């Protein structure tokens, strides 16, 4: 027989966060399948489907690692060693040269309450702020967007609007390929109701254009221009929603200061459709099209992820998708909401709502804000002014920081940078800082990231341990614990507490026996925030396939519709209004009159290509775990470059030709997919490759707002190899 017991728990890929049961028999994993009763009704995609061999693959890394010298091997080394090593390099850079010569450098993928744990031992136990992670790679140009837009951070519906839109607007998502259970509940939709209207909107035709109604494929970087002429159409054709934005709404110029609807109609005279179609390269009836199934519809939802948020404008393309609902009130209603797409499995839980970037502090709190510092120095019980009062290092700047000397030491966990910052030849440098002590929490022992560890921790993997991710629709679900963690693999939430310890933090500080403990203490935190969770207690946890917040109390049964009187507790029962933006001062969201650019590096003579990279479905970012199921590496074993079927045909490019892609930064031998997949004047790129480093191409120029890179736009040139 299989299995004899079922636990439930959480796909330990996509924000889609769709629920999990592994089948176990006699301590070991055997089968899988989709949690019924969770979001995704039981449904998996092929990823999710295939992760009891990743679970049970014997490429792991399962006793402590040391690298006694730079540039020399890696080593066993017993835990004790390993700890006391880390404790007092950590005690003594700081004894010599201050806090802020430590960091941590965490993940969406590390469970909320490993995130929690680190987060507080850093800016609590050391007193820096320090603390970054790999969603300022994704999800702060969304946040930014959010905050912005609205006060607070995250979606204000969920999954479910899904059900109920009437017209779709997918933007910079390749929703088939990065969300696939979530891109199947839209397809599905659209059957149930073939009137249902489907733009998708990116420079790459995908298998996401193929439900679509309308593809615009427009040039890249020239969105912003795209939603600001949607708008324009808006408003001329009598579209908008004056009732709405009369009472809901505020607006802001192209500087920043308080405005109009009329400020805004002038504003937008300068993104014409005609005009625009020029810029963005489409025919003028898209612009026209694209505008009128999002006003004239029932219900309009918005998708977007990375083509909207790895951009130096994406704070402000952000901005620009909220402006449509805005203007036409397609929000605060079932299937009619502005819904960002996260990519990890837990950025939202972990990062976003437990503060664990350098300038925030959990359930939305500010490092600037000094009540906000008070607030925790009294729940964490610190002494005052404990808290550092400036953010730490950004991670593009952590990095640098560590590259010029001055982070010494670096927890690098659940993550591999060494593979996916931009610009890795100046990465690579700073890494190799002879003087650096850099410390890798990694299950897998094929991550590039790890040839620059000078110490390396066993982790018990995904279920070998008990934890909450958090997923993209403010879903909060458990995984439990199904099989022991391998050799010596330990969670890491008390690896942390131990080092913690060792490190001379205040014992009263990392109160931990397991993640159960902090979850109770995250909770406290929480409640009375806008975020307050504390209604999820671990039974009720164990219990239900995930709860939504806010959710208050343990009879609460957690929110759909945040926002809403009588829908969100946040919102008192006795609001004047429908509806209140509680994140603004006077309740009103916020239009954003944000002026349209382009690239940091754009296309010229020289280098006259755009330059793009993508996910592909078979693969999760490095490969070091879908690498090891043998029917995903063959579908798509190797780097190659998608090239334009009509500039391959003026260059003399073949189909499966091997050619060099060359950026400023360094050139590449890749074979060319020759296909109608990028618009013309365009290439892309995948980076799941490891002998093929494509962020060594890319460039590094950061959102000034956000901080998140522009990974999606460079300069390249292509010559046959
Ligand atoms: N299979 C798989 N699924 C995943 C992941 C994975 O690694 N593999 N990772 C997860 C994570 S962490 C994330 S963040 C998501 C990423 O999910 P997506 O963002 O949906 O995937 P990408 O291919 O990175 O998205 C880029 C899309 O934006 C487009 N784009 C490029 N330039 C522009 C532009 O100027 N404007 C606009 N509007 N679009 C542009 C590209 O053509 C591309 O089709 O996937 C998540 N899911
Ligand atoms: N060019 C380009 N670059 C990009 C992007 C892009 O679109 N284009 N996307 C960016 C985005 S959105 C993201 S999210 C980042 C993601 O980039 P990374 O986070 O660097 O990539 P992953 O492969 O998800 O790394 C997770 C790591 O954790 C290890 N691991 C797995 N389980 C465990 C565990 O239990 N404990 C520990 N300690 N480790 C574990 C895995 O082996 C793996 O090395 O990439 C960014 N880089
Ligand atoms: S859609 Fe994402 S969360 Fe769902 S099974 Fe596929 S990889 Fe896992
Ligand atoms: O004690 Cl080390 O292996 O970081 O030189
Ligand atoms: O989405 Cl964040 O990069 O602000 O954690
Ligand atoms: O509030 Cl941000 O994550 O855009 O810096
Ligand atoms: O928008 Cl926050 O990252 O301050 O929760
Ligand atoms: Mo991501």
């Amino acid at each position: 027989n299989r299995p004899e017991k079922w636990v439930k728990g959480v796909c330990r890929y996509c924000g889609t966060g769709c629920g999990v049961l592994v089948g176990v028999k006699d301590g070991k994993a055997v089968a899988i399948q989709g949690d019924p009763n969770n979001h995704n009704a039981g449904l998996l995609c092929l990823k999710g489907s295939l992760l009891i061999p990743v679970l049970n693959s014997k490429e792991r890394v399962t006793q402590p690692l040391v690298r006694r010298h730079k540039g020399g091997k890696l080593e066993p080394v017993s835990w004790d060693e390993a700890l006391d090593l880390m404790a007092s390099r950590f005690r003594s850079s700081i004894d010599m040269y201050g806090p802020n010569s430590v960091a941590w450098y965490g993940s969406g993928q590390c469970l909320t309450e490993e995130s929690y744990v680190a987060n507080k031992i850093f800016k609590g136990g050391f007193g820096t702020n320090n603390v970054d992670g790999n969603p300022r790679l994704c999800m702060a140009s969304a946040v930014g967007g959010y905050v912005t837009s609205f006060g607070k951070d995250e979606p204000m519906g969920t999954y479910a609007d899904i059900d109920q839109a009437t017209c779709f607007f997918i933007i910079g998502s390749n929703t088939s390929e990065a969300h696939p259970v979530l891109f199947r509940r839209i397809a599905r939709r659209k059957q149930v109701e073939p009137g249902v209207k489907i733009i998708v909107a990116d420079p790459r035709r995908t298998n996401t254009s193929r439900i679509a109604d309308m593809h615009v494929a427009f040039r890249p970087g020239t969105d912003l221009a795209f939603m600001h002429s949607m708008a324009w159409v808006i408003i001329n054709e009598e579209l908008d929603n004056p009732r709405f934005w009369q009472r809901y709404v505020n607006f802001m110029d192209a500087e920043g200061k308080p405005s109009d609807f009329e400020g805004y109609k002038a504003f937008l005279e300068n993104y014409r459709p005609e005009k625009v179609a020029e810029i963005c390269r489409v025919p003028v009836e898209q612009i026209y099209g694209a505008a009128r199934a999002f006003a004239e519809s029932a219900a309009t939802m918005s998708l977007w992820c990375m083509g909207i948020n790895q951009r130096v404008q994406g704070v402000f393309a952000n901005n620009l998708i909220h402006n449509l609902h805005l203007i036409t009130g397609q929000i605060c209603r079932p299937g009619a909401t502005s819904f960002s797409l996260t990519g990890q499995p837990n950025a939202c839980g972990g990062v976003r709502d437990g503060g664990a970037l350098s300038h925030l502090l959990p359930a939305g709190r500010a490092i600037p804000n000094a009540k906000h510092r008070a607030e925790m120095e009294k729940l964490w019980g610190l002494p005052e002014g404990r808290i550092a009062p400036e953010p730490g290092y950004h991670t593009v700047a952590l990095f640098e920081a560590l590259g010029r000397g001055d982070v010494k030491c670096m927890i690098i966990c659940e993550t591999n940078p060494a593979h996916t910052l931009p610009n890795l030849n100046k990465v690579h440098k700073a890494m190799s800082h002879p003087e650096s002590f850099i410390v890798c929490i990694e299950a897998f022992p094929d991550a590039v990231t790890l040839e620059y560890a000078d110490l390396v921790l066993p982790p018990a993997f995904w279920c070998e341990r008990d934890g909450v991710y958090g997923c993209g629709e403010r879903r909060y679900s458990l995984t439990e614990k199904a099989v022991d963690p391998p050799g010596q693999c330990r969670p890491t939430v008390n690896t942390l507490v131990e080092f913690a310890r060792r490190a001379g933090v205040d014992p009263q500080l990392v109160n931990f026996r397991n993640a159960e403990d902090v979850w109770n203490e995250w909770r406290m935190v929480s409640k009375g925030t806008t975020y307050d969770f504390w209604g999820m207690t671990r039974e009720r946890l164990r219990k239900e396939s995930g709860l939504i917040w806010p959710c208050p109390s343990e009879d609460h049964p957690g929110t759909s519709l945040r926002y809403v009187r009588g829908q969100d507790p946040c919102v008192p029962a006795d609001h004047p209004d429908r509806f209140f933006f509680y994140g603004k001062p006077d309740g009103r969201a916020v239009i954003w009159m944000r002026p349209a650019k382009g690239a940091a590096e754009e296309p010229d003579a020289e280098y006259p290509l755009y330059l793009t990279s993508m996910r592909v479905i078979d693969h999760w970012h490095t490969a070091t775990m879908t690498g090891k199921v043998p029917e995903l590496q063959k579908a798509n074993p190797i780097a190659f470059v998608e090239i334009n079927e009509e500039d391959a045909a003026r260059t003399g490019i073949k189909h499966g030709d091997s050619v060099i892609v060359e950026t400023r930064r360094d050139a590449m031998e890749l074979p060319a997919r020759v296909s109608d997949v990028c618009r013309p004047g365009l290439i892309a790129v995948p980076f799941f490759d490891p002998k093929k480093l494509v962020n060594k191409l890319f460039l590094d120029a950061t959102d000034p707002v956000s901080r998140e890179p522009e990974y999606k736009i460079c300069a390249a040139r292509v010559r046959k190899a």
